[PDB]
């Protein structure tokens, strides 16, 4: 009797020239429930979106390479204890800088922990107000997308943190780190690690930090006026369907080309494969990508926070706390929008966002492509799916 | 169709030459479900592990201890407020020194309860940073283990303790205390009311003070290089295979030596049989050792952290509270390995590790011989056997 | 021995600076002076008579001095909100290092503006939440930018914290300079001219060169840059010339500004610098009230733990008056002093100093961007050791 | 006499003059170890600001290593 609040959601966006276009789909028990799309490829040529759409997920990677850190380490690669500096000695003797220009050595090992937890003192090229992104710009850490992992880590790794690891959090470049010392610790290429343990197993064809051979056509086009390594704007960029100039920080044929904070392209489909996954650990058939008990150890509550709550450059994700994969939901009564305890995942900048609730055996994906959507369609698309499922 | 990862955690322990040789075994409903073992009984002859493999537990002595002291609480011989110094008028009068080299009087008398959670302001011979450790090891507390329980007892209690009874958590030799005031309280000998009230009815024929008759070609080769009484070191002592010297701490064939903190020798098979037990308090037959209720009492977390957590010369044990027994998992979000809430044991500093996973009616004990090693092997054990268990 | 001409000359022979003059005043008459080194060491012209520096922010102690006599004169007084002389400074924000902005819950006042409260940054400032937006304004760097324009662009960044409630040294003296434009409708160096540099006889000194000034300008070394991103370590102390961009231009006849960009001489600065030792020049005539130099001099911003740091490089010891520095605890200074003592000091390393308890005043010129070695302090331990 | 003399001055890092004194370790009462965050300077020397201990310090963190080491009961020992 509920009516499909979704697809109205979706529509009205379309329709209020928002968004070019959107695929989201619900599955419950592993199925589909709910699926729809609303609008097109692209506003210029209008032509429809094709099947097997192609999206930028950018910060979506997290959960994804994070999973993997998971795999290693019940593997025997490393630990959630292990300092990085064991693996990369480009990272001892880090220091830390604050807002009143203080300089000093940082006193604790970054470790595997916080860079999961993004307590390591990393900051991002486009954080506003931070005492060290304008030198992230001035090394052009997200800019410059041509440059290989391996080196533009080492030019991180010469900058000081922003606070002492362990001591705070911060959402940041860390799962870059992260992806650097796993192929640190494992003499293998993230991509490939990934491509093995994760995509294949899944049967994600289409995932991955380049274009499949088919892929071009199929290319969602991206739109908005955000950008994540320019100056930080002192306010919202405002909400323009306007093609968005990615530069060369996101190239779509380059074979070395990878990351592990954003950088990966992916379907509708692909991610829902990964997200249904995530609800046990399995792959549909049965194989296990990772035991019970270290997937309960992902997802626990980790990092809480106080009554300013979990922020990024300033915006709340109220009642959320954060565990090794992205956010959790630890108390209904903080929420800003429906949702239910432990209901868990994380989202990317070009408005891209899913979601795994396991009180309803639920998961979510909104796919789209805005950078700096001033509408929060990923937490609208949820609320709706909430209010459809009892 | 999860691999054995135990086999493979232990191989490669063996196999990089970081320990001579390794068994283990996992038990669940109270029969093996995992075990093995890897290496050798000693790198100099590579002489095969013989069976029933003898291991100095060192402070995996504790649990067994204070399950003791749990049996005469219950028996009504003494209480968890009792004062040690009704037992013993040498623990009247304590004093305080602190690190600024100021003493003044105990303001609390330290209970039979603060001896069983570390919190009596007791230390250690090998604490470093210590305010009083350094007098520790001026007596020799450890070093000396030929002197009689009860003369130690006495040089000891002379010493200032480092905080107020109560007031603190400092891991200590405060267990050693309890067994010495568990022999003024009953005017027997811990090792008589050892043998009588746990290992007799345990069926641990193997495990005591030293060694059995045929122990001796038995009794696995100590290696690594971390001493117990020497002057603190500032970092961890290197890890290589070469047999360590243990002075006249750890006598094999002394018939009075008796320790509350150390001491006991035992097998993988012996311990598996105390583990087994913690679950319900009762022998496999059904003889109850401890009632469900005095069991509840000691299990129950009883000591609780702040964010810098529990510590051990500044090591972590992250998420994990100290209970009358031992460790307790409070917190598996704050968890450095996979666990469950409710998880307990202890560990000893030649890398034996044991613990019980309620959760599971699983317990699981990694026996090794390395006095100071670099990795944590115990922990890792533990990861996999999790891992393997759905 | 003369430790003065001691610490010159191992500098000038270390190669640490090029050339240096220094003259200390007792009573208002030299009591001992000297140089060392060149003009240049490219030519290694003698320095010539009459040498010129850019002073850079020792232009605040005589900004702020001209305040203080148009607050004399009521033409506007401590707590005048500057949104009352330019709207632009209506409705600030607050930006914080956690990315969060908010409006500003106080106005600033004149008083916020002379005592670095009003929450301004500065573009060379490290590890700030707003200089990036200033290097990208080029505040500091655009120098042909007339004051007004530039204080437009200014007044729609955020602050880094709510008017007076903390101290950070700052771009707010340029504010000052332009607040002052606002209130008179004159320019501010024609104001500096007739209220101080005229009367003071300091013919020299201006935003710009005399027309017989280009053979008198000191060269400048140094690798420091104040508009460029901010060095995580201080740049390597060589001695080669600084290029000053379009920042500091020498003839251009609208150049003015609050915080740095006059060009003085040892001779003018140290007349300027002798008049505060009472507010009057020598003939007896007052250029400010001994009540309102009192109330300009007495310790008005005090420190906590950390104390007066700027990039956290400490002043030991001092704290804030409405001209500069003034040394309140003896026993935390770094450097020989007396209570009392005050003054400030320039990027390029110049730094005079007035201490009222020996009617003595120094001053050490020299041209060094980015200087490891704190000569400033160096000479006035000297002068303080040779009394 | 020296900082009058401009040798040095109060706020001269130690470690300019003998490196050994570079990169220095703090360790507190509960044995963590942790990277000093200021430099030594002659001033904290004059003050003893600087960290140091001694030999005779009871209760001290780091005296049982000063009496290892034998600071003060090796009179024998060069200063240097």
């Amino acid at each position: 009797s509920m009516p499909d609040l979704l697809t109205n959601v979706a529509e009205n966006y379309v329709n209020q020239d928002l968004f070019a276009g959107i695929e989201w789909r619900i599955d419950q028990d592993g199925k589909p429930i709910f699926q729809g799309c609303a609008g097109v490829k692209d506003i210029e040529t209008r032509t429809f979106i094709p099947k097997n759409a192609i999206y930028r997920i950018y910060s979506m990677t997290k959960p994804i390479v994070s999973f993997l850190a998971m795999m290693l380490i019940e593997r025997g690669v490393f630990r959630l204890s292990s300092p990085i500096q064991n693996f990369d000695p480009r990272f001892k003797s880090m220091k830390v800088i604050d807002q009143h220009a203080h300089i000093e050595p940082a006193t604790a090992l970054i470790t595997i922990e916080h860079l999961l937890t993004h307590q390591a003192g990393f900051s991002y090229d486009f954080s506003l107000g931070c005492p060290i992104s304008a030198h992230y710009r001035d090394a052009q850490l997200i800019e410059d997308g041509g440059r290989d992992l391996t080196d533009m880590m080492g030019v991180l790794a010469e900058l000081p943190l922003v606070f002492h690891p362990g001591t705070q959090w911060k959402y940041s470049i860390s799962t870059d780190v992260l992806a650097h010392i796993i192929e640190c610790a494992t003499g293998e290429r993230v991509d490939d690690l990934l491509q093995r343990l994760i995509f294949d197993p899944l049967d994600m064809q289409d995932t991955g930090f380049s274009l499949p051979l088919d892929g071009a056509s199929r290319l969602m086009e991206v739109y908005g006026m955000r950008s994540l390594h320019g100056l930080p704007a002192l306010k919202p960029a405002p909400h323009v369907l306007v093609p968005a100039d990615l530069g060369s920080s996101h190239p779509t044929d380059d074979p070395d080309f990878r990351r592990g904070g954003h950088g990966l392209y992916s379907t509708l489909d692909d991610y829902m494969a990964f997200a249904n996954m995530l609800l046990s650990g399995q792959t549909p058939e049965g194989e296990t990508l990772l035991s019970p008990a270290v997937l309960k150890l992902a997802l626990a509550p980790r990092v809480h926070f106080g009554a300013r709550g979990m922020r990024i450059n300033d915006e709340p994700f109220a009642g959320y706390s954060w565990n090794l994969l992205g956010r959790v939901m630890t108390d209904v009564g903080a929420a800003a929008y429906a949702t239910h305890l432990g209901e868990f995942g994380w989202s990317g900048a070009a408005a891209t966002y899913f979601w795994v609730d396991p009180t309803k055996n639920m998961t979510g994906c909104v796919m789209t492509q805005f950078l700096g959507s001033q509408h929060p369609i990923g937490s609208d698309m949820q609320a709706a799916a909430m209010s459809m499922l009892g």
